[PDB]
């Protein structure tokens, strides 16, 4: 599958793509304002994620740090990023279908649209000013809006037992972005697409 990753933000982002124990394609790249990066994701990829990283500093070997979404200090991500990260999530060619969603379960840093570029399904978007509106206790001093599990580490926020409900904090994300997951057991907002669809992830879509 092809993913076109497009930065419409006025600021540079460092895109990242991983399935948690491996990079997808090159794993990461700088995207200046307006730039597009096309990656190839292996068919059958289960639990893939794409995100933006902000305020990164890398040396000549691709080692450094990002203020949001850092993946063990690498330009080319092999692992998932440090919250807060708005997440484009996908599992491809799962019994003949693709499954896509946006998640705020690991917080929010950059607004994003995640849409198919091929026929047969719809896209999802979380484009509200979640950082600007972020509850005081969730504001990441490094930048972005943390999820409550990251901040408070409770069974209720982290859904440790598999029995959690919505919270004041999850309802904040849900109110601003109804089409993204706000907590682990949220009513699913997953879109079913034809197997082997292609996609575009757009940062700052509005």
């Amino acid at each position: 599958a092809t993913f076109e990753i497009v930065n419409r933000c006025s600021y540079t982002v460092w895109a990242a793509a991983s399935k948690g124990d491996a990079a997808l394609d090159a794993g990461g790249r700088q995207l200046n304002s307006g730039e597009s990066w096309t990656i190839n994701v292996e068919p059958g990829t289960n639990g893939g994620k794409i995100w933006a990283r902000t305020d990164c500093y890398f040396d000549d070997s691709g080692s450094g740090i990002c203020k949001t979404g850092d993946c063990g200090g690498l330009l080319r991500c092999k692992r998932f990023g440090r919250p807060p990260t708005t997440l484009a999530e996908f599992s491809l060619n799962q019994y003949g279908k693709d499954y896509i969603d946006i998640s705020n379960i690991k917080g929010f840093n950059v607004p994003m649209n995640f849409s198919p570029t091929t026929r047969g399904c719809r896209g999802v978007r979380c484009a509200a000013d979640i950082v600007g509106q972020c509850p005081a206790k969730l504001k990441a001093p490094g930048g972005g809006c943390n999820d409550a599990c990251t901040v408070f580490q409770t069974s209720e926020y982290c859904c440790t037992t598999g029995k959690c409900g919505p919270t004041e904090y999850s309802r904040f994300f849900k109110r601003l972005c109804p089409d993204a997951f706000s907590y682990v057991l949220d009513k699913p907002t997953t879109v079913t697409c034809p197997g082997s669809s292609n996609y575009r992830v757009t940062f700052c879509p509005t």
